[PDB]
């Protein structure tokens, strides 16, 4: 089996306290306390989720550069959608998410560029015909203790996103739930040859998942990138002393309506 599969099994065998220490070991973490305390209480620029910080991390390093019409698949509360709205060359943001019981509904915010954001709930993207976009974002992937179940879920997401990518967005950022399973690596290699990009591990991701982002501004060997992530994750297991996370300031999303080019 792959190193990721080994990681997965060891993760599944962990105790409660061990698991909770491990998931944040040596990760980058946003101080969400201030943002999430404003949940029960929209112009303060506080992001709706920790997802915003992940997208900033990628954009800040030019792994993706949102432009024109942005489509955000599985937008949830809208962390990525509202971040995209603050990008210089973005003109429109369209978010889709399933919502309903047990799932996130879009949160209407008045952060900067809110006037160009529309998010629609009650949309299962596996039945949604594709549309033209300039930037395609997708953050879909339900975790499972089974790598085989995650593999199938990941292949289904990849089949679905291929339709959107064939519409010509040059900028994209797609969550790969289970990048380490053989069938997923195979599909990624064909899609990389077809659409470009590469896989990046965002250090804000918890050690409890192996998610990697397929992004347009990356390049290089997928197998190697996945393997190095597996080894780093396994390397953080069973430490003698837990050092904990490293903290960074949350994203500032500003306020009010925006002009677009
Ligand atoms: N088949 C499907 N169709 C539409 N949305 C789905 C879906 N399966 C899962 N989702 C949604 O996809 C979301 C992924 S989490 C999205 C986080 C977002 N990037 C942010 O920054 O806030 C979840 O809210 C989940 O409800
Ligand atoms: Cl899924
Ligand atoms: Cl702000
Ligand atoms: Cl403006």
């Amino acid at each position: 089996r792959t190193l990721g599969e080994q990681w997965k099994e060891k993760l599944n065998a962990m105790g409660k306290e061990e698991f909770f220490s491990y998931r944040k070991e040596a990760i980058l973490e946003v101080d969400r306390t201030e943002a999430r305390r404003a949940r029960r209480e929209k112009v303060g620029g506080h992001p709706v989720s920790r997802g915003t910080a992940k997208l900033r991390w990628l954009v800040e390093r030019r792994f993706v550069q949102p432009i024109g019409k942005v489509v955000d698949l599985g937008c949830g509360r809208g962390g990525w959608s509202y971040y995209a709205a603050t990008m210089k060359n973005v003109q429109e943001v369209r978010g889709y998410t399933k919502g309903g019981p047990g799932h996130e509904e879009p949160m209407l915010m008045q952060s900067y560029g809110w006037n160009i954001v529309t998010m629609k709930s009650g949309v299962d993207v596996f039945y949604k015909p594709s549309e033209i976009s300039d930037t395609l974002l997708c953050d879909i992937g339900e975790s499972s203790p089974s790598a085989e179940i995650e593999e199938q879920r990941t292949l289904r997401i990849l089949e679905m996103v291929s339709d959107w990518l064939s519409r010509g967005p040059k900028e994209f950022c797609i969550k790969i739930l289970c990048p380490y399973m053989p069938k997923v690596i195979e599909k990624l290699e064909s899609l990389q040859r077809r659409f470009g990009g590469g896989l990046v591990r965002v250090p804000l991701s918890r050690n409890s998942n192996h998610e990697m982002y397929w992004v347009s501004g990356a390049s290089g060997n997928i197998v190697h990138a996945v393997n190095m992530t597996s080894q780093v994750l396994i390397g953080r297991m069973d430490k003698k002393i837990w050092k904990g996370p490293k903290y960074e300031e949350d994203v500032n999303l500003g306020s009010g309506t925006r002009a677009v080019g």
